[PDB]
């Protein structure tokens, strides 16, 4: 059976997609920057706080120094963690509480592979932490939105192989990264978006660890 | 005593898969995708033409128009048509032509529900055509992965409901379609890819008329 569940955090557990989004904006306001609109930032969801500094700076066809790069990050990430202090347990997504209680009844480790450097602040508002066996830290590992190093990093962080993981995904750049790991992606999302060349859900009322038993044994051969 | 069975082909009368797969992979190829293999595959089997198309540019995040989306299909089959002009009686599936035999003569209605708008020529190339008292039209009714109207259209074909009928399939998504249809499912395959709440038998040398029969009756109380 899979020995381990690689978690997305944002789209998955939760979403403060929005409050990235306010302070992304609010940012390139600042800076004279004005096409940072909800469709532009769509291609921020998944990416990492400095690829998607980068995606702004050359919307705006801008450079700036290795220092003030640092600044505007800093800046951004502060904003944000401004705005994600009152996240709370009623924040968790729907079927996940459910979800993580199961894996933990059977055995199965839990590991947080975010791209987010707050990820564990929000497990902590959330009241999840005690369920994650471990947290991949994005700073320690290779970063680009399709990269696989963070589900590596998750699936080895709880003593597992990817090819005995299943991965959780809302990003099409994740699922991708997912599948490189060597772990089986199980996305949330529509096919508009996601497409049928993996098993997507809806929404994470889904994510059942019967459902995932059921994909998992179909899946091996 | 039920009064049809309504045959799948790929996979239970003979199995065409691997010509399907070639022609999917040599199409791949040419559009310049990556990842068409034999355990992609997999996903393919019980899946429409233009569903299976999808599932492909999927891979890569392609998109075409409707009019190229058209083209891939027709190219791909072309080539697959020419790759099964040498089915012959010898690929029909152990045990299929005394079942076929044993239904005739026992008067119970045979029809084919299968996704393949190949499958009148496949059944001409392996002398069956004789046999089968209708063939479902998968290009009149939705066919594709667990769509019920394939298994309802081969039923209404031969004047019975599909809850007078036994439905034979290969594919996960075929066995909930004839749930759905209320046909009652007889899987051949792997438990691990059908369920554990029908009656599966590993090949089809176990599809017999006198099983179908014990089944059936198991089944009504
Ligand atoms: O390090 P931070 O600035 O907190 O977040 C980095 C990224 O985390 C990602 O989380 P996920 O991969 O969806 O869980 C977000 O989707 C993305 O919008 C964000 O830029
Ligand atoms: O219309 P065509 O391109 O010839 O075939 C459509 C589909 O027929 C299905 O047949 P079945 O449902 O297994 O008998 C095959 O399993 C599937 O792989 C194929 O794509
Ligand atoms: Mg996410
Ligand atoms: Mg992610
Ligand atoms: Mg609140
Ligand atoms: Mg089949
Ligand atoms: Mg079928
Ligand atoms: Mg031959
Ligand atoms: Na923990």
């Amino acid at each position: 059976m899979f020995k381990a569940v690689l978690f997305d955090l944002n789209g998955v557990i939760t979403d403060t997609a929005e409050y990235h989004f306010r302070a992304w904006k609010a940012l390139a306001e600042e800076i004279g920057i004005n096409g940072v609109d909800r469709q532009f930032n769509e291609q921020l969801k998944g990416v990492s706080r400095e690829d998607s500094l980068q995606k702004i700076l050359d919307l705006a066809d801008k450079k700036v120094s290795a220092e003030e790069f640092k600044e505007l990050a800093k800046r951004k990430n502060d904003n944000y963690v401004k705005m994600i202090q009152d996240v709370s347990p009623a924040d968790v997504y729907p079927g996940i509480l459910q979800l993580l209680k199961d894996l933990r009844s059977n055995k199965i480790k839990i590991a947080l592979a975010s791209a987010s450097k707050n990820g564990p602040f929000l497990l902590e508002r959330m009241n999840l932490t005690g369920y994650f066996d471990a947290i991949a830290d994005p700073a320690e590992v290779a970063a680009s939105k399709a990269a696989p190093d963070i589900f590596i990093a998750a699936a080895h962080a709880v003593g597992v192989a990817p090819s005995e993981s299943i991965g959780l995904e809302d990003s099409q750049a994740g699922i991708q990264a997912i599948k490189d790991s060597g772990a089986l992606p199980i996305g949330v999302g529509r096919p508009e978006d996601l497409g049928d060349d993996i098993v997507i859900v809806p929404d994470t009322s889904h994510y059942t660890l019967e459902f995932l038993k059921e994909v998992w044994l179909q899946k091996q051969k």
